[PDB]
Parts: structure tokens; sequence; C-alpha cells
DNA sequence: GCTATTAAAGGGCA
DNA sequence: TGCCCTTTAATAGC
């Protein structure tokens, strides 16, 4: 399914879920565990889990943001210890429109790139600017994913709200990525 | 750390 | 009315 004999590690899922009632975050930043709470930085309650390794930002709408889980089903189950915990300390929590809003995921290629001669051929999509950041910032369209190309063979990209598009951006930077390759 | 990338949620402010 | 606020994760040169 993936050509070129590489898959895309998933680093890092961001999901939201609507816990569809209001929420005193006050009261839940007092009675909660792993909790954190300043109104003055932020208007969310900072909660963190152990298994899966998540960090939630609980806000007064009910609405969640889950982030820091390693594949999709992950990020859904810490969600629901998150509202399973909302629950326990009083509130009538439920689980609405769950859903993956980014996927981070990281591969290595195992060669160097010329990172300006990638971004030279493909300006439209390229952004390199070495003294502000070192990798080379691809904007791909098809699929809307975003790459972070370094001169190393390591790529990042983000941007998916599913898995394939993560793959399919690989799959089609690769055989780019191999033209560029530092001899 | 910090630079940049991405995505969501909200309060505050020009 | 945009845009920042925070959180997370990979990356690497400050």
């Amino acid at each position: 399914k993936h050509p070129s004999g590489i898959v895309p590690t998933l680093q890092n899922i961001v999901s939201t879920v609507n816990l569809d009632c209001k929420l005193d975050l006050k009261a839940i930043a007092l009675q909660a565990r792993n909790a954190e709470y300043n109104p003055k930085r932020f208007a969310a309650v900072i909660m963190r889990i152990r298994e899966p390794k998540t960090t939630a930002l609980i806000f007064a709408s009910g609405k969640m943001v889950c982030t820091g889980a390693k594949s999709e089903d992950f990020s859904k189950m810490a969600a629901r210890k998150y509202a399973r915990i909302v629950q326990k300390l009083g509130f009538p929590a439920k689980f609405k429109d769950f859903k993956i809003q980014n996927i981070v995921g990281s591969c290595d290629v195992k060669f160097p790139i010329r990172l300006e001669g990638l971004a030279y051929s493909h300006a439209a999509f390229s952004s390199y600017e070495p003294e502000l950041f070192p990798g080379l910032i691809y904007r791909m369209k098809v699929p809307k994913i975003v790459l972070l190309i370094f001169v190393s063979g390591k790529i990042v990209i983000t941007g998916a709200k599913m898995r394939d598009e993560t793959y399919k951006a690989f799959e089609n930077i690769y055989p780019v990525l191999s033209e560029f390759r530092k001899i």
C-alpha cells in the first residue's frame, strides 16, 4: 500500500468531541486531580492522563480537545476517559461528534536532500528560508498536506484528518525527494 | 529553550 | 475581525 516501502509513523493526534453540557471549570479544577486552570492565561482546564498519554483542553461550553495520542483509536479512547472523569465529577457529559482534527506523522527516507534545488523546482509549493527554519515547507495541494523536509532525509507530515492523506502525501513526495537526493 | 508547521477549542483586544 | 491566547508532536539549526 506504500510503494516506497516506508510507512510514516503517526506521532500526534488532535481530536475534538462535544460533551454536550455546560461545565463549571472552577469546580472541575478544584475537584479534579491532574487539572490546571488559569482563566487569565487560557480559557481551558488543562487535564492529563497516563494511558493513552494525552492532554485534554476542557472548555465551559462542554467542548474538548484531546492532543498527544499515537493513533486515532488511542485519541478516541483518551477522550472517552476524560469524558468519564467529567461525568464522575457530577456533570451530564455525553460524547457527541467525536472527530479527528489533525494527524502528525514523520519518516526517514535515509538519504540527504538538496532543499534549495527542491524548492526551486517546486516554487509554487515550496518555501525554504534556512536562516529562520532549517526545513523546507512543502505545501501540497492534493492532498492538502504540509510536509517539512530536512536535509537529513527526515520528513514531518502534518494537517491530515485521515491517515491515508498522510500516507498519500508521502508517496507523492517520495519521487521528488529521490530526484533531489544529495550525492 | 527558541525558531516554523498543523489543527481544534475560547476569552480578550485592537 | 483577524489573531493571538494553550496544548501536542515530529523535525534541526540557533
